[PDB]
């Protein structure tokens, strides 16, 4: 369903049926709430404790087909451009893409063979550190986040005398926003996520309606305004 | 009802049972002008309905509505409240304003008369813009005739404005002022004008001339306060 369409339904689903009718919402605010949902809908289904089936990105086909249109897959430039204090001597520092939303999957192609890299935890990590090796398993690599500025910047750890030709990371793409109209105004550029122009929904059509309904939710609980509803519903932001 | 008609039922009424010709095409005039205001506005009537609220009111002002279109005010460049308002002046037998609509390039929009209270309300919020299919309308700097504004959403332009409005009446007279009267005139005519409204109605703006002149004669302060009342 294209921008009009998620606004002639939210308006529909909002408050051209209700009987004692509210306000109808201005094009910025559906936008706005529609953004949101999206984002809180992501972030529900791709933890299963988020969601009422405890299904996470894979669990399920339909887990699957609704972040399928959100993946994508870059790569990490090293990061030789400056110097930087890493906090392990033997770790080489990279890169990754502006809009990352969530890391799913890296691999590091190295001289030795592609190797999976494993993100290990501080406590992990110290535990490995206090052993005598202080190595990745044979086909793994370790990984840690570093010193980030504007974008992620992360330390790849592999076994000694072994060099790093690239680094791919199979990641979800930070959704665009949902904006019904061009925002543009002689009074004011409102933006959504600095975009004023209108922004179609890029996942796929599976969750729109689900993105909507969320949309239409939040917007009945900003109507009512009260603690309570702001509170419960802020439960599933997550 | 001819004006004949008019000015002979008044003396039956008046006249118990049986005044000027000008006295009475004053009175006549005056009383069709309470008239239309009294059943425009619901709490103005007796019976708490207005414009569309009954069959009764729909054919009395039935010979009333017209459809207008504004026309863009650019020969004179004056100075807009708002930064996207596009001047519009409205057709000069303008009554009272029931529906207004703008033919934009994205489609037609139904225009919101917004009070100078909602207007701040609604501009000191980050978008400022109205909802998806409706149009704004304030009245501005107005000579001899109606000005008005349409802030319509930025990004589009105006192609059309369509106002259905009500006519002014015009007046009732029941012989040619001149022949006997100098220089008089009820609202700028001097001879005789038939009624333009609807049959239905005629009996309420005869009694209520009658009403008019009997308070009048009588002269009493009171009686002239209290039909006074339903002047608006």
């Amino acid at each position: 369903m294209n921008v009009n369409e998620f606004s002639n339904e939210f308006d529909v689903l909002y408050n051209n049926i209700m009987s004692n009718a509210a306000p109808g919402l201005n094009e910025y605010e559906k936008s706005v709430l529609l953004t949101k949902a999206q984002e809180e809908i992501v972030k529900n289904y791709f933890e299963p404790a988020g969601n009422k089936y405890g299904k996470g990105l894979d669990d399920s086909p339909k887990r699957q087909i609704d972040f399928s249109e959100l993946i994508k897959v870059g790569e990490g430039v090293l990061n030789t451009s400056a110097p930087t204090i890493t906090f392990d001597k033997r770790a080489k520092v990279y890169d990754l893409p502006a809009d990352l939303f969530l890391v799913i999957n890296e691999a590091v192609d190295t001289n030795a063979g592609t190797k999976q890299i494993v993100p290990i935890s501080y406590s992990d990590y110290t535990r490995l550190m206090s052993r005598p090796y202080k190595e990745p398993v044979k086909y793994q690599a370790w990984r840690i986040i570093t010193t980030s500025i504007n974008n992620i910047s992360v330390e790849l750890i592999v076994n000694s005398n072994e060099t790093i030709t690239d680094y791919k990371v199979r990641y979800i793409r930070r959704p665009a926003p949902i904006i019904t109209t061009n925002l543009s105004s002689e009074y004011g550029d409102v933006t959504i996520n600095g975009v004023s122009t209108v922004s179609e929904c890029e996942l796929n059509p599976i969750i729109h309606s689900e993105i909507l309904q969320r949309a239409v939710e939040l917007a009945k609980a900003a109507y009512q305004g009260d603690l309570q509803a702001s509170v419960e519903l802020g439960q599933r932001s997550e």
